């Protein structure tokens, strides 16, 4: 009857607040301080205050920033969503803390700097822009996070010619290659484990009229599938950009190898999967609602 | 409709001032008509520096988070008690329904 | 295809003290799930027929709440 309990030591002096709270630690028993104490009070903030604190040892970040911006431990929860990766609430914290720019600038970086190291280009080049206004690192991490169209606006608009035939069409012409690497790999896999699940396949069938590698490698060669599928905005974004850059002879070759892989794996749908974890004998879904062909170069 | 190749053209023949601002705004309707809230508000905001009608559409355009974030950059907490919490409930009221419909 | 709105949208509610919504909206979209996926092998009956695909991955509920 510990919730008996603290319902019934909440109706007490001040001085058992302290025993009470500790209780209350002690079986995290936030909820159901906070519906004891109106939010007024400043035992409602000092419950929420501990609840964030639980949250954070829990590495839940951003709900413990959340929990601080309602108490107001606007420090605490700003630390949270820097945590977390959340440059958005951080930003918030720091805009209603009354921040200096110069200040927050290196900050503004450094959370570009995070969100880089989560995969988030785009978002790192915006904060950089918003933040410190460093046009050319914008630029630069566009270029890597394959906003092509995006670095060309921004470098025209900051007047950076020299960034586009040094950065922006190498970069160009290496993420082609780099597609080269990817489609070609993508075949192999797709080839050598579509024999595998034959071999496989054959070895059980042979014993049949006379272990489970077959599901795993139907497993891979639907995550193959769906790969070279989720490929197919990127190849239209490059392929435009190439045709832009009066590119043919790439644009043409990554078009034709993208339509090689794209048309094997889809005569071979039926016969790799011939129609506990159902997926595994399932074929994978694809997208030709997706547009990803250059109508410009045919 | 696709802003960003235009502004780059247009920014290739080197235009200047407030009739690009006027032709942003004009693009940034475009793509709002294009159920795009999000391009929207951008293109208002590099192009016309336009925070309040930013945060507007991004209010429609059910992402509340960098409203927020643009409200306390230019200090609008107006916005706050009169449109954010406002919308937020209209959306969330609109979602109660949309769910009953669903069931 | 709701669950990535009613995740933002539960965040923002309990950021600005609506959760007496929040809770309404979290519970409601449970029912709906739930139910649903329940009836998931009685309507479709082992793309027509075909069961569909339900994104269980994408978290939606407001872990703070509960």
């Amino acid at each position: 009857r510990y919730e008996k309990a603290i319902g019934h030591l909440s109706k007490c002096g001040p001085e058992y607040f302290p025993e009470c709270l500790n209780l209350i630690k002690d079986k995290n028993l936030y909820n159901e301080a906070l519906k004891l104490y109106s939010p007024s009070s400043q035992q409602y903030q000092d419950i929420s205050i501990a609840y964030g604190e639980h949250l954070m040892q829990e590495h839940m970040y951003e709900p413990a920033g959340l929990m601080f911006a309602r108490c107001g431990a606007h420090e605490k929860a700003l630390s949270a969503f820097l945590t977390c990766g959340n440059w958005k609430q951080a930003l918030c914290v720091a805009a209603q803390l009354n921040f200096t720019k110069d200040q927050l600038v290196g900050l503004g970086r450094t959370l570009a700097g995070k969100l880089v190291e989560q995969r988030k280009h785009i978002d790192a080049a915006m904060v950089l822009e918003e933040c410190a206004q460093d046009y050319e690192e914008a630029v630069l991490l566009l270029l890597e996070g394959a906003a092509w169209e995006e670095a060309l606006r921004l470098v025209y608009k900051y007047n950076r010619l020299d960034i586009i035939e040094t950065n922006v069409k190498p970069s160009i012409l290496e993420a082609q290659k780099n597609y080269m690497a990817f489609l070609d790999s993508q075949t192999a896999t797709f080839s050598r484990h579509k024999k595998r699940l034959l071999v496989v396949r054959e070895l059980k069938e042979q014993a049949q009229q006379a272990p489970l590698e077959d599901l795993a490698l139907l497993e891979a060669l639907s995550e193959v599938v769906q790969n070279t599928e989720n490929l197919k905005d990127e190849v239209y974004h490059i392929l435009k950009v190439l045709f832009l850059f009066e590119f043919d002879e790439q644009g043409r070759e990554l078009q034709k190898a993208f339509e090689d892989t794209l048309q094997l794996m889809e005569r071979s749908l039926p016969e790799i999967w011939t129609l506990l974890d159902a997926e595994l004998f399932i074929p994978p879904k694809i997208n030709r609602r997706t547009q990803w062909k250059l109508s410009l170069l045919d």
